[PDB]
Order: C-alpha cells, then sequence, then structure tokens
C-alpha cells in the first residue's frame, strides 16, 4: 500500500525498504550514509591567525593555515605573515597531537563548507599511524610587503615526528626582509576516513 | 509488515521511518539532503578562456579561471597567456558582483563533475559578506612561450573590494617575454553554503 | 498512513510514495542509484608504492609518488620526484595513460578512496579528451633539494598530448649538477563528465 521513489527501493522477496547508492562515492559508517573521500578541512579560524615564533628568536608571524583532506591527500596551505625584516633562515613549527591530530602550537577547527565547526577528530592530517615519516622538500616562495615585491626565495617542508607528536617544520630563507609569504604542498595520510 | 536497511531507520515508538547520516559529511537544508562540504567550481567554459586587457594599455591576454570551493577555502587557478612581449608588469583584473558573485569582466560558469552547468549563484567565492576583505601577495611563475622557458619571475595578486564588488587583481612582471604563465592562490571565504 | 517520514525523507499521500528530497547541485541520481554531482575522485600511487622512472635513454632514474585528484570536471596532478642521479641538463619524466580507459601505462596506480581503499572504478576521469586530443603545456617554478639542503632554484615544464591513441603527461626538469628532487603540481581540464 505504498510505493518508494529511486534511490529509494523496496524489495517484495524481504519486505525491506533501502537506500541505493554509488559505493565509490557514497557508503555507510556505523550504519549512517556517508561519504567515500569527503572534503575535510582542518584550518585556523576565519580571521584567527595563529602566532608563530621563529626558533628562541624574538621573532613572530601571524599564519592563516588549511590543511585540505582529499582521498587520502592533503593539501598543506600556509599564509605567513612575519613581523620583523631578517637575514637568514627562519624555523616556523606546527606541532600536533600523534593519537588525535589536534594542533598544540595554535587554534585550528575542522571546518565545514557551512562556516560551522565540525565534531571530528582531526587524525586526518597524520601521515602514518605507525608514527613514522620521511617526507621532506622545498617550495619556491616570493617574499612581499604592502604589495611590492621583495625578494624570490623557498622555504623547506619537513614532516617528522618527536616524542611521539606530528611536526611539519618550515625554514624560509630570506635576506633583509620580513618573512611575508604563501605556500603550499601535498602529502600523504595513511589514515583511512572510516 | 515492512524493514529499513541501513541506512535508513525505523523508529517504532514514534512510527518514523529516517536516514541516518554523519553530520560532518552531509547534512539537511530545507528538508533537503545536501552536503556539508561540496566542491563546486566557478571556471571560464571548456574552450571559452576570457580576453582580459592589460590595464589601459592596449594590449590583451585569453585566461583560463577555475574558482574551486574546498570547505570554506577557494583554490583560484588561472592560465594566461598573453598576445605581446613586454619588460615591465601588467595588471589583469577580474571583477565580481559583490552580492551573487558572478563574474562581470566575461564568461564563467558553475561546473558539476557530470560536466553539466549547474544553476547555483556563485556566492561562495566571495572573501566576505559585509563587502571587507584583505588579502593579498605574490606567488612565483615561470613564463614560457611553445614549450621554451623564457623567465623564471613573479605574479602578485590581490583581494578587494571597489564599489561594492569584489576584485581579484593579479599583476605580472615580465622581462622581454610575453605573459605567459599559469599560477594558483588559495584564500577563505566566510560565505557558509547552506 | 500509520507511519511518519522525518527529513530528508517525505510521504506524498496523494500517490503513497516515499522519497528521498536532495540538492540537485550537490546530489543527483543515476541508475536509480544515489551519488554525487562533484565527487572527489583521486588516482594515485599507491602509499610507498612510488613509480619508478627513467630520464629517457639515460642512466638516471627517480621515483614518484602521483596524485591526480579530480573535482568538478577539473584534475590537479600532483607529482613528487626523487631522482637518484646528479646532472646537469634537462631529464624527461614520462607518464602514459592508456587513451579509452586512463589506466597508467607506465607504472601501477589506482582510484584511491578517502577510506584509504581502492576504488572499482576505470580512471577515465583523468583523461582531458573523449576525442583524444588537447594542447596544454606550461611552466613551473621548482626548488631542488637533497636531505633538507637547497641545491637549486629552478623550473619543469608539463606537456599535455596524445600519440598513437594514449594520453601521455610529460615532464621536463632542468638542473645544474644537483639530483632531480622536487615537488610540482599543476590543473588540467577534464572533458569527460562523471555519471
Ligand atoms: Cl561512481
Ligand atoms: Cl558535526
Ligand atoms: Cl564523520
Ligand atoms: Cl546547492
Amino acid at each position: 500500500s505504498f510505493f518508494t521513489a529511486a534511490p529509494l527501493s523496496y524489495n517484495t522477496g524481504n519486505s525491506t525498504i533501502s537506500l541505493d547508492y554509488r559505493s565509490p562515492q557514497l557508503r555507510v559508517s556505523g550504519g549512517a550514509l556517508a561519504l567515500t573521500s569527503p572534503v575535510f578541512v582542518y584550518q585556523t579560524p576565519f580571521n584567527t591567525p595563529m602566532r608563530l615564533r621563529n626558533g628562541t628568536y624574538n621573532e613572530y608571524a601571524d599564519a592563516h593555515i588549511q590543511m585540505v583532506r582529499f582521498g587520502t591527500t592533503v593539501l598543506f596551505n600556509i599564509d605567513v605573515t612575519g613581523e620583523t625584516n631578517a637575514t637568514g633562515t627562519q624555523t616556523w613549527e606546527l606541532q600536533f597531537d600523534g593519537t588525535l591530530g589536534s594542533c598544540l602550537t595554535g587554534r585550528m577547527q575542522v571546518m565545514g563548507g557551512t562556516g560551522e565547526e565540525l565534531d571530528v577528530t582531526p587524525t586526518f592530517i597524520l601521515p602514518t599511524s605507525d608514527k613514522s615519516v620521511y617526507k621532506q622538500g622545498f617550495m619556491p616562495i616570493v617574499c612581499s610587503e604592502n604589495g611590492e615585491f621583495k625578494q624570490s626565495t623557498y622555504c623547506s617542508y619537513a614532516l617528522t615526528y618527536r616524542l611521539g607528536n606530528f611536526y611539519i617544520t618550515l625554514k624560509s630563507t630570506t635576506s633583509g626582509c620580513k618573512p611575508i609569504f604563501q605556500m603550499s604542498f601535498m602529502y600523504e595520510s595513511q589514515i583511512g576516513i572510516v
């Protein structure tokens, strides 16, 4: 005495109502509908950069950070606005809880497309479950200030674990100018979203 | 009488059939299922690059543009093919309606993974609701022509509002070559997709 | 009826039909099944299974981790190249894909979900066109390094072509007496709709 419209279906052989879905796109997790490849973003809140410090120097920066998870890849993006003109190599460090992923350096939130914070443990940014990782490299960056070019240079990134916690360490190299730049890179997480 | 298979569920107490879903991945909007963090792309159509003028000069380029919404983040990508060799700095300006997000400089469309145009108003590219934004920086770029390296240089980006509309302004700097390059950067939108 | 439905399920008394209400710019129905309008699919080298590449006829190899991420109709290509041999000149790193199916012919790649599971999906979503043509090329700035030390600020070209029925992504890095060790990404468009 009732009908079902696709993607709902009714099996008369077992009197059961189902939702049909494409398994490469959607899935069931603990009985609830979910995506196979959700976009999760771990980020500094809007207008709420985190304070970063160049090692033990009295040199600081505001950083806006987004860590965008697609499939098992993380796209890491940072916008760094250093306060102090410097010559040399600055070391910027981001520390994350090695079990939960929680940023210990500064305030980060898992933020949906809605603009609302999501109740998601941020394990999805951790490179390995075993707390072992080799990943490092360099990206080209351009330092500027107030819309004026200052320098074409580079920034290293390195992913490590120390004392059980996950670290992303960035080293910018400057000559005379404030370390003010945006850079991104990608890395892989072995932590499945399930 | 009838049964439900997960992710459908039946509560015998209140005689109600529901769809169970993971709130960080899916949500309900106006009674309809939606994604918490949908991917939307606002782009120039395939084979319909946008013609851009270099400021008040009589010089032009064609550009393919994609603006990808990930969570609240926007990944802006442009591929610029300039016509004219130059030594100096070129200004490429994109204007968007400050309320709708619609590109006023030339044709852009919201394009689904299906390859069909979507009937979505592109507010999701706008940085703020109160028409305030500070975001600028520079990216390293390489100018080339027909597969040959020409110059390693840089391009600024700046996000502004003027007279109620949203602007992305790019400034490429060249020494003799045509401005032909690809660049990308990320910025944040305060406009929740709800 | 004797039952109720909670949104996003709805019941039309008029026709005695239970339906799912969904936002069509985000979700759709394909072959009677729920799907996404713009799903993320990633074609990639497997975890800890980098692809071995040779530079042309030279006795010069690199290991490459590759991800090709599909959103909407755009593909974000990312490669991490770890060259074994110091060199001066321009290296060619060539990736070939079946021009109809998209499968990587040069080495092992898999469509990988967010779950960490391989997905049973033909990788046609990386192909620029059904009609086996494409013009897309450019250069990206790169920085070569080794063991955390800066070596060189340089560049890498990319070019998308078809030859003899197959799709090629060809990268050429230019080095001056360092190992070609760098990461680069670029974006291109696919005209293959995911349906
Ligand atoms: Cl599918
Ligand atoms: Cl939530
Ligand atoms: Cl979840
Ligand atoms: Cl929508």
